[PDB]
């Protein structure tokens, strides 16, 4: 019972029904049912967390909350202030993501504690070329080497805690997690997970995402 | 009248209706619209040809077939061989991109004339890494820096001509005809096309086509 999760919660698409299920609960109940998870902070507004303290006495999880930043990683950096003192990793998970398979999870959790940091990743399925100011190719990147990132991020939380203190000493802001952790020079291994887990972004998104559950 | 488009066309995606016309019809109507495109060689089995033939006096272009090959690569050369002599541009496109834009469409040949090779590319939206052989990462990669291309894929014949007889000779095998002008040294422009400009594999892909013609 050693895994917090942090999950990033902010009509706003992360609380949009789907199956009249608002799309935030769904990652919420995967993780609660998950014993290696001891506690989830939601990072939402005052406003929406009802939505997750309905359901306090059912879930196997103690439920805190945290007040949302200006920025991304400022939401990270307020629900780690509220992590247990003991906890052996950190789960951020983006709630516009419902999808997450429980055997994903339990794959970038196994590899986060084997390695410190890591984050779900699947193959890009894209041509992708890098290119520089004058628009020109820079090279072809390598087909099997390009890979894109998801969530959950798994990280030690000694290691993102000293992560924060380096970026608010060096004055820095950054793109994801665990990009704190590549600062630091810790490895981040990439678990390979499913292209089903998309994050709920359009319209589109929550058609494709119906199907999927389906 | 310079350009000399090569259209890849293969119930296969590329046939499927999109509000009862075929998706291949798109992209081959946007072409012979325009006064710079001179012919349209298609790319396609036998069986399909009718369904372009049916159009030949009604379009303002040449309209040419070629056979396909095992590769992808190898359509490309087949349909290079039908092309017109005094050809000044080839233009390849994939036909299951219905949607390519005709300001796009100008804007890569223009960039294609300029620097002799040019492919249609938007920002890349996931957040991107390149990973390792121990699934390790090895840097976050620069968020203006990649791009996923897309066609249109324009080039100059001889310069296209000239790679694949470098490809021929050495022995090599292509994910794209603008590669091979990488191979030769020449640059290769990114044109900043539009997120709209999706590639139809999918029924999920069809729908999104769908909602942007509307």
């Amino acid at each position: 019972k050693s895994v917090s999760v942090i999950l990033l919660a902010g009509m706003p698409k992360q609380y949009i029904p789907l199956l009249g299920q608002p799309i935030a609960l769904y990652s919420f109940f995967t993780f609660s049912r998950m014993p290696e998870v001891k506690e989830i902070v939601v990072v939402c507004d005052p406003f929406f967390r009802d939505i997750f303290e309905e359901y306090e006495e059912s879930i196997d999880v103690d439920l805190s909350f945290a007040i949302p930043g200006k920025e991304r990683q400022d939401s990270v950096y307020s629900g780690l202030q509220e992590i247990d003192v003991n906890s052996e990793l950190v789960c951020i998970h983006d709630s516009a993501r419902p999808l997450v398979n429980t055997e994903d999870v339990e794959k970038v959790l196994k590899d986060g504690s084997a390695v410190g940091a890591a984050v779900l990743g699947v193959p890009a399925k894209a041509t992708i070329k890098e290119v520089n100011s004058d628009s020109l190719v820079v090279k072809t990147l390598d087909r099997k080497t390009l890979w894109e990132m998801q969530t959950p991020q798994v990280i030690k939380p000694e290691l993102l805690k000293k992560g924060f203190e380096l970026v608010k000493s060096e004055g820095l802001e950054v793109t994801d997690a665990v990009s704190i952790v590549e600062y630091l020079k810790h490895p981040v291994y990439v678990s390979q997970g499913s292209y089903t887990n998309i994050k709920v972004t359009t319209p589109d998104d929550l058609l494709l995402a119906e199907r999927i559950l389906s």
